[PDB]
């Protein structure tokens, strides 16, 4: 329904490490048409394979209130969407653009305000 461009980042936030190693994907958002329990799955798609992480194609449920936003993780590199999932396998995505999102670090994830409201807003969400 809502596609974006992201590619897979680094499994690991036990010491917070983030590099991109450059790769190419998609998510797509959808509110899960079997509508199991609505909650809004994230499907990342390959282009290209994961490679240096434990990071695996997966169609992977968000639960209200068990999944936290944070719009940052790592100050050594930005354009990292950080998606913490409380007993239930964390993942974090990347922007794959590298023309783009260069802007220095705030709320950046790939864009500031603009991925601030879009995540919050689907948490909250369950239809």
């Amino acid at each position: 329904v809502i596609k974006f461009r992201a590619g897979v980042c680094e499994y690991n936030e036990d010491s917070r490490l983030c590099t991109p190693i450059p790769v190419q994907g998609e998510i797509e958002i959808k509110p899960n048409e079997e509508e199991e329990l609505g909650f809004w799955d994230f499907e990342w798609r390959p282009t290209e394979k994961p490679v240096g992480r434990e990071l695996d194609p997966i169609s992977l449920i968000l639960i209200p209130g068990e999944t936290m936003w944070v719009p940052i993780k790592s100050s050594k590199s930005g354009r990292i969407f950080a998606l913490v999932f409380s007993s239930n396998e964390r993942y974090f995505f990347w922007l794959q653009e590298k023309n783009s999102g260069n802007l220095p670090l705030n709320e950046l994830s790939a864009k500031d305000k603009e991925i601030y409201n879009k995540m919050i807003g689907v948490l909250n969400n369950s239809s």
